[PDB]
């Protein structure tokens, strides 16, 4: 077949963070299916045609698999990683049960990703061994368990299910994009730490958050 | 001028470096990396490649305060699963000027590589990582687990495992995932530990329903 499909991940913002392959797909593909979300500088980037992708996921699949077939090289462009939820897993699925050539391209994730960019750390000796990431919106299914609790996009109550009032949480919006805001308190803060705060944004709460105030700040160049 | 990029080569060869890291591997003077980064990577560094915790950091500094840019090369991502809090906490500390540059993780992706996923709306909703060199420990507990450890630890590691999913779960082992070498085992928890007989390192383990995957996603 001469149609193909890349599963692409754009990385959690700015082309900066676009992984060298990723770079060479967005050259040659010529129609990217991508998220809205998309950072404008990864979207600029794309030298074929821009298809923004709320859209049915069926839809999106089935158009996938009738371009390769009508032998076009394709981009699916979704924020983050592509196989970290926002169905990756169902599209790669989809496009082996329908026999269409694909390869998957890792991105810096949403989560873990603008964290490190950040200078933030999600284990640390004595605070954290391991770290665990989920998303708000099954808010009726227990969190998981994990020295760290990673949370992309009742609240209080949940995480007291996990960490006790005084555990230390971040909020960090737009990490990475124009806007970017980051907030530092405890679980007990909540809900008004929160409310105001920009979207999307990524919720970080357990003992290693503690070092956050130290780290946080950038370099200054100064 | 002195300055210090804590840089992540991402899990293999060169493809997976960012723009960023592929900038401060062109720009800094002295590159104090992990001994075991790829060559693919290494290769595109263009400053003195310097092999290589306390004396680590002591040099980072050291380098930055004689007006140097430097680079601390650490294989996926230098804040996931290493010292790099550490790093960053000793070079703030010491007042020293830093920027992180996140890689592409082996946890994530070398399995997003393989086409893999971790998570998957019917089969996994959540995924912890943790590593796996000591097995006493319990593990966290999500629809998907992955750890990063040594393979000599797996008997230990079945014992933890049972603890958090039935022994029926499907369960895999990846090593040198984007590295000559790469290999691929499926199984399930109860195939521990013959299951890794003879893999090579480094390797990791991916835990969880979404496992039951891999098998039609893999090619033939």
């Amino acid at each position: 077949m001469r149609g193909k499909v890349y599963l692409v991940g754009a990385g959690f913002g700015g082309p900066e963070h676009l992984t060298l392959k990723a770079l060479r797909v967005l050259e040659v593909a010529e129609v990217v299916l991508h998220d809205r979300l998309v950072h404008p500088g990864v979207l600029a980037l794309a030298k074929g045609e821009l298809v923004p992708v709320k859209t049915p996921q069926e839809a999106i699949t089935a158009r996938l698999i009738a371009l390769a077939r009508e032998g076009r090289v394709v981009a699916r462009l979704k924020g983050g990683d592509p196989m970290v939820f926002g169905r990756g897993g169902e599209e790669a699925l989809a496009l082996r049960r329908a026999g269409i050539p694909f390869e998957v391209v890792p991105g810096v994730t949403s989560a873990v990703g603008a964290l490190s960019a950040l200078g933030l750390p999600l284990t640390h000796r004595g605070l954290a061994r391991s770290f665990a990431v989920a998303t708000g919106h099954d808010p009726a299914l227990p969190l998981p368990r994990a020295d760290t609790l990673v949370l992309l996009m009742g609240l209080k109550e949940r995480l007291l299910e996990r960490f006790p009032p005084e555990t230390p949480l971040a909020l960090l919006a737009r990490v990475g994009w124009p806007g970017e805001a980051v907030r530092l308190g405890r679980v007990e803060d909540l809900p008004g730490l929160g409310e105001g705060l920009p979207s999307p944004a990524l919720l970080v709460v357990g003992k290693v958050v503690g070092l956050y105030g130290e780290l946080l700040p950038k370099d200054h160049g100064l």
